[PDB]
């Protein structure tokens, strides 16, 4: 089965695309390095069964080209940044809307049988139920990443209806671990490179969230497309996330844990009543039942996902 | 208070402007006119407290300038027609996604304190709850349309938490009545005009919609509008349809009643099952018990709104 996978170079993509290499798919990537790395993926560079293709998606010519002669695309590309919501909101609108639709608009006219979507948890926003089923509704996403996300949802569904191709809709949690060159585990490790006396933390710490280790990640996206080639539904919604959660100050702790630093934490307070940014969710906790339904289970949980991403990024 | 109205030379917007200039509103109108007319807002120029601007809402700083010194906008402007969406996505997405970004770029650098936007039924797709109340979901638009429509209210919502504004949003069933240049009514009157002796129906017929006649909706609207004024919530979602349903037959039949024809018939049988076309609900009916707690409630039912549809238009 040949699959483009975009953004593949990127931290979740080139997983996937180590793991659809190893499982005997023909890969493409598509990614234009804004964010991803040659390397996280230069092992695949000259294998037979792998192609790579520098572009930016909003090039509607590469986007119908690269679709071309696939079964089967993972569009993981985008800007995954909250923080830039609030100043940017023009590169997540871009990265996040514009560049699905164009990937749509080419899948459009060609025989691309499957589309795999990325969307996130903060397409429930600030969710009152909690664990969020993936039925949680109304949805008001609080951010502009998450309202990005959810209208790529949607104008997935439209499509995949209207242009009658499959497509499966996975809302992950934090996801954390080797490559990742975003998020608080990463921006916690390298300030203490570079002072190991303090710790500046955004918001009043007491952010939970729900955090996945890579491999249990990749092993769940796997399952689920496994499980969605089997079925039949048009259009199928997943949570994927952990059974539990932990706080951001509990997550400096882990940090200075495995760096052997015991820094001064120093909290910068936050806005909208102590968020790290306009639109940082606070709490977040998926009900992964359905997605456990298909056998996937976490191996990890938001705790030793931590300790182990710290440990894996050290090494490097 | 100044309002703007996007799209208000439109069928809806002429008659919320006709309707906000009574009230006392000062009414800035914004439209190309790509599908409105003139004549449907002419009669209010040359009062002190209208004021219209010929524009295309994709052009940015035509945006800019209407939502200055505007206290709420309402965000009409669209292009409705769910039809094209299989021959014409980019127009969908332009005159839904693209337009009401644009406007939230304009309201985030002005001083608008509220956005009320026109959504439809088509974001619940295909529902399986009916009536569908407004936490039905997932929502798994089958059109592009409807899916275009959902990212508008996605971005909204984001926008709305991240750079304070409050947002109302009004997921509208069909609405029918005077100056309506589209629908069903519509092309069966014309049909009819072209030929008396016979009326191609598209699709099997059976389509069983919920008709607002356009005064029910005006009245919604502001009951809407000013209850929302009132309240608490950043975003607050509302469906504004009628009681009942009917068929597209007994809508054929009603009009040819009022034009005292009695054709023959000619249902084209359809797509996906007897649908007008890809992207076509089939049935739609939206629970108004959050409309109706408001005091709002229809004064007609779907059958005597089309009637008085096809009577309005047939004095012209
Ligand atoms: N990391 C998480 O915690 C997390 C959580 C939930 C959802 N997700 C989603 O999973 C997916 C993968 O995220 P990630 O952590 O691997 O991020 P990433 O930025 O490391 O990978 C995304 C890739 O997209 C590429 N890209 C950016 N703009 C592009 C464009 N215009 N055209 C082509 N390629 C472009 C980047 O260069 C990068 O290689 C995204 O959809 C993200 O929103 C991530
Ligand atoms: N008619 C219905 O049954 C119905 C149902 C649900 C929702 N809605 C929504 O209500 C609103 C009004 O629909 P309507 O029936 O009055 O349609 P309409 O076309 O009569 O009115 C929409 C207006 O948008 C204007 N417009 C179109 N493209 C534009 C652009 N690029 N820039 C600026 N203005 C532009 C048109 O000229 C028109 O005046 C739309 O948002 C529509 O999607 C309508
Ligand atoms: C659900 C996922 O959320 C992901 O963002 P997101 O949760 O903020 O994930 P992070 O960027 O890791 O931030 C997680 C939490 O840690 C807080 N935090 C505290 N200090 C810091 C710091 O120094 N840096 C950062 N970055 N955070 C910090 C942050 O505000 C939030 O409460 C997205 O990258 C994915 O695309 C996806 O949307
Ligand atoms: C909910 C609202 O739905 C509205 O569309 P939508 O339901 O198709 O409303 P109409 O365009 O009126 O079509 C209503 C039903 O009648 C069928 N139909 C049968 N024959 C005809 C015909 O000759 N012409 C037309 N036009 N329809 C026909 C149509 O496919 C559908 O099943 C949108 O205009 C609004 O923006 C909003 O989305």
């Amino acid at each position: 089965m040949r699959v483009l996978v975009t953004g593949g170079a990127g931290f979740i993509g080139s997983h996937l695309v180590d793991r659809l290499m190893e499982e005997g798919y023909k890969v493409r990537v598509l990614d234009d390095l804004s964010a991803g790395s040659l390397k996280n993926i230069e092992g695949w560079l000259g294998n037979e069964n792998f192609e790579f293709i520098k572009g930016d998606m909003r090039d509607v010519e590469i986007v119908s080209k690269a679709v071309k002669d696939v079964d089967a695309v993972f569009h993981l590309a985008a800007n995954p940044e909250v923080r830039i919501g609030s100043q940017s909101p023009e590169l997540l609108y871009e990265t996040n809307v514009l560049i699905t639709y164009n990937l749509l608009n080419a899948v459009r006219n060609s025989g691309v049988k499957y589309l795999v979507f990325t969307s996130s948890s903060t397409v429930y926003g600030d969710a009152k139920v909690i664990p969020t089923p993936e039925d949680y509704a109304p949805l008001e996403p609080i951010s502009v990443f998450g309202a990005a996300k959810l209208a790529a949802e949607a104008l997935i569904s439209g499509y995949a209806h209207t242009f009658d191709f499959r497509a499966l809709i996975i809302r992950l949690a934090n996801i954390i671990g080797k490559r990742s060159n975003h998020g608080v585990i990463y921006d916690f490790i390298n300030k203490l490179k570079a002072n190991p006396n303090e710790l500046e933390i955004l918001g009043d710490g007491t952010q939970r969230k729900s955090y996945l280790h890579i491999s249990d990640t990749i092993d769940g996206i796997m399952k689920l497309f496994e499980h969605f080639l089997n079925g039949e539904e048009r259009v199928d919604f997943y949570n994927l996330g952990n059974e539990d959660w932990i706080t951001v100050k509990e997550i400096a702790e882990i940090v200075s844990e495995e760096m052997n630093l015991n820094p001064r934490f120093k909290f910068t307070g936050g806005v909208d009543g102590g968020r790290g940014w306009k639109g940082d969710v606070k709490l977040m906790l998926l009900s992964i039942e359905k997605a456990k339904r298909t056998g996937w289970k976490p191996r990890m949980n938001s705790y030793e996902a931590v300790r182990k991403t710290v440990r894996e990024m050290l090494e490097e």
